[PDB]
């Protein structure tokens, strides 16, 4: 039970996000819920998914993790206005479409260092700015794809960003640990969401998972969400610099 | 909450076992729970201990691992007296003591073959036993160490027992994933137990974590307890073939 | 490479089509002198005729079934009498009963487990102490291994647990026998048409895979293997041990 | 090895103690040309005397920042012209500022991350596509990485970061290039004293805890490196790609 408990949760676009997945799981085991975003529509959305959940208040900030002045400010205002938290559900990447298909040899720098700066770079600016709001310990987890442990065909510069932020994660686990702050990963199988429409063969990815995966299905938004529901709580409090598959065992097989 | 859950508890042998931290958790919880124990040394104290816990029944069963019969009869017999069970805890591991200290090069085929009796093949046999209750599907959970998957001194024949188990693991969890029976392993940081007084150099092994570890601190039995909690749950529902490190970080950093 | 001066032990070579003759006619073309050793009568009359195919000036074949403490115990002690010390051992030595090598991996009985285990994984550590005797100036041993020892694959089964046993028995011979200057490490082939890959279930399939899904786009043969081998097997790799070099194509860095 | 009629690329010597100038000695023993790539100035100088103790009977070099890709083009374009076509690449490079590498891991600053991305592992990808034009028949890519990349180790920060970059970039290439028979490794090397690794805080206790610990009890040098190198730049390797194989006295291996 996770009442008394405030989360950061960083990254719902609308419905199918990987965030809401655990927004719905944290707000129904009793959690105080803060949101941010980037776009204008995904506030949108999130005072229409608010409806949805018992948070009694909307606590929405804008947060572009490209800008450090805006991730600052966003946490420095959190604070001001619930207080410490204790955790940060981190679901957030970007890389552009034409490097989620063909040949990786050929990305760009900047489309390389985009995908490095969003996908991975924004966690440790995050934990260095949301470590201010946990003075008496915490937790911190981000969401990682197989393709940063294995080359997966047409993920490309995301897998590359994967690794890295899979990395950034243990490196942050090591300094932040001694704060008691734990950081982890969940490793999501395949689930259909508007960032998943950019990579190239999705629909193939799926059905291999529902044809060889162990528990032979795929996993959903909510699965990943009781996972980070551990995470995020006492329930894992040995658990640090660890990087948790929910994605019905694809990556113990080959 | 895991009220009308039951669980089999494998390897109690005092108040100090990895075991008797993931009773105590799942009592807490509301689990109804079986205990199964070697020898009667083992059983006597395991009585005494139940009096710590809130079951209202002692469901005791002699089961050595080394034998086929007891662990098929003693599944029979849980399923007699309690019917359909919702998983299993493995927490069960053996070798000579001359093997746990000094020369790998010098293990005995008996010895070696000894621990991955004992310490590997006992979660096939107990697995096929225990699916025969879980005909709705369910959790399987071992304890292993990170002396599976790198040489570390002194363990010699019990790491190579402990990779023997975590391919174990996933090897089960491919095979029993189509009846929606999940099998993982918690890799428990060092914790002093009987057990544990035969590793060469344990205590030396226990410093280095505080020294060295993420959170700098050596983790207990009851941590351990909490993330097979977790994975013995529905919390845990698309996570199968995974090997949780409940380590303080110990297994990130080097 | 190299290995004029150099004396190899070459553990499992039943016929042509064996992973270890690929080792052998590397290391023969490289100047080494090898020595074989056999389990099966068939397997040392297979030896008998492959050493025409070799440059070997004579015949070094020992019978060891490696279930045996005596036959090892034995067998390296007279190796060393025939030829001195040695400079590494190739290992390539695995079994399986058939029923444990298809279907459901929960059904494996204790005895078909610790039958792949005893020949497989443990075969390695008694070697390696009886090999040790006759590398005092240091060396270097190689088993090997298959993908299915890190990951569940299909009809693997009691072997991939057998490999997984195996290759953290590098790790730790590795750890051990480091101070004697004794190197130890792993090559994990890709699927090649082999005898005793006929036991093993969907194998055509696993080839077709690696074809269809592996960076390079085709299967590995033994002589590729051979050659990681003679790396392994002398001073190119000194520095290197406790490592598990996949020779497949590729196939271990994709999902 | 044998190497006389290859032609390889080998960025990043500095000085006499660049990990690469331990390739490019191997190498050069092994018949091979090269073809060597700097950005200092002063590392061009460094290289015109390092030349000497080279059986080169001519000086190939190009200057090369990996921060831009009209150099990156254009030096291997020019080196196109002035070799013709090349068997393999050692990638040698990476850099991260003091003011990131020496403070708190999670205070590291936005521009050193990505600096420390951009020469330390997109670097390998805009060479590999430049490259790839000069291997119209296949080739080899080695680039050098640390454990660093696969733990959290002290005091390396943002460059274990950027190795495990790195190490997904070498997977990824050789994903895509193993079509073209072009296969793409790392050699993750021990620590070994250079100018780099003045950079790395504690690095003297780094080395210390390899004599004691790992399983080899010693340090490895350039020259061991090289000779992996030789291994994966050579036909020995061929089959293996995406790899990453550790010099380090098998230290990766033990916990
Ligand atoms: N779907 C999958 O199968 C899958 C599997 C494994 C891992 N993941 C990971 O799960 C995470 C969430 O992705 P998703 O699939 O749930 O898709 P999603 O709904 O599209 O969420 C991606 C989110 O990232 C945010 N974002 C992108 N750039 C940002 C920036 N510069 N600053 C702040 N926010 C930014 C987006 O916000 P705006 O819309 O406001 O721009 C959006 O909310 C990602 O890390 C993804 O890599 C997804
Ligand atoms: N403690 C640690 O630091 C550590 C760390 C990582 C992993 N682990 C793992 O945790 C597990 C539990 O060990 P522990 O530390 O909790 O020590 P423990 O309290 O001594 O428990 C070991 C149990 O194994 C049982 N056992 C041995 N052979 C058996 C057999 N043939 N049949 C049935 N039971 C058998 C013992 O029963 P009897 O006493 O009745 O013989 C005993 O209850 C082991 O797998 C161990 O390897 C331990
Ligand atoms: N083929 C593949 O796709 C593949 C892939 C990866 C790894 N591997 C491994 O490569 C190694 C060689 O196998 P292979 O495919 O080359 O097949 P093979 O030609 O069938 O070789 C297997 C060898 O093991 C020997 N052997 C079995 N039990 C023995 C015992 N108790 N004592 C002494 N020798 C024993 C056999 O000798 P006898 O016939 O005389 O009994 C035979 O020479 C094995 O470890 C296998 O696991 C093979
Ligand atoms: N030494 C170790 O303990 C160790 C261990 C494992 C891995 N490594 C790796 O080995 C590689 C070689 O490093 P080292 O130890 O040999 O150090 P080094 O002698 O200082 O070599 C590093 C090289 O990187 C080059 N470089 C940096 N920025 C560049 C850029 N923008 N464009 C072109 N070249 C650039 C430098 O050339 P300029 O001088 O012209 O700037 C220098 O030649 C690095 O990737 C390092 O991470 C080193
Ligand atoms: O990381 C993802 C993996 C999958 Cl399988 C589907 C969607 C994913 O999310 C993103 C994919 C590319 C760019 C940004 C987010
Ligand atoms: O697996 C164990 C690891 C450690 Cl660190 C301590 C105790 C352990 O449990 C056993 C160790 C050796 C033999 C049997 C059980
Ligand atoms: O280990 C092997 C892997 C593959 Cl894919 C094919 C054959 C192999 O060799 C053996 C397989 C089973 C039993 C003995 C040896
Ligand atoms: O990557 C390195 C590892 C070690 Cl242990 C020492 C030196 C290393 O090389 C660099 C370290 C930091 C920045 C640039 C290169
Ligand atoms: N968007 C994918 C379509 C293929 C699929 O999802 O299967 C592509 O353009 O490659
Ligand atoms: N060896 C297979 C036959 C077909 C195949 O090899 O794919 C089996 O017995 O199942
Ligand atoms: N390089 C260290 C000094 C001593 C050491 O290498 O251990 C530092 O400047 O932080």
């Amino acid at each position: 039970n996770l009442e008394n408990k405030t989360y950061v949760i960083m990254g719902i676009a609308n419905k199918r996000s990987i965030a809401f997945g655990v927004a719905k799981v944290l707000d129904q085991l009793g959690a105080k819920l803060v949101f941010t975003y980037r776009k204008e529509r995904s506030r949108k959305e999130l005072e229409k998914l608010l409806e949805q959940l018992n948070q009694p208040e909307a606590h929405l900030y804008q947060i572009d993790v490209q800008s450090d002045e805006e991730v600052i400010n966003g946490f420095e205002q959190i604070g001001k206005d619930v207080g410490n938290i204790d955790g940060v559900y981190h679901s957030i990447a970007f890389a552009n479409m034409e490097d989620l298909r063909g040949r990786f040899s050929e990305t760009s720098r900047e489309g390389f260092l985009l995908a490095q700066d969003i996908s991975s770079y924004s966690l440790t600016i995050v934990a260095h700015e949301a470590k201010k709001l946990m003075p008496e310990g915490g937790s911190i987890v981000a969401t990682t794809y197989l393709g940063g442990e294995f080359a997966v065909q047409n993920y490309n510069v995301m897998g590359v960003a994967k690794a890295s932020l899979e990395a950034n994660v243990k490196y942050l686990a090591l300094d932040l640990g001694p704060d008691n702050i734990r950081v982890n990963a969940i490793s999501a199988g395949p689930i259909r969401t508007l960032s998943a429409k950019g990579v190239g063969g999705f629909n193939t990815i799926l059905k291999e998972i529902e044809e060889r995966a162990p528990l032979k299905r795929n996993v959903d938004q909510v699965e990943v969400g009781k996972t980070a529901a551990y995470l995020l709580s006492d329930l894992s409090s040995g658990v640090t610099g660890e990087n948790i598959h929910v994605d019905s065992g694809f990556h113990a097989i080959k």
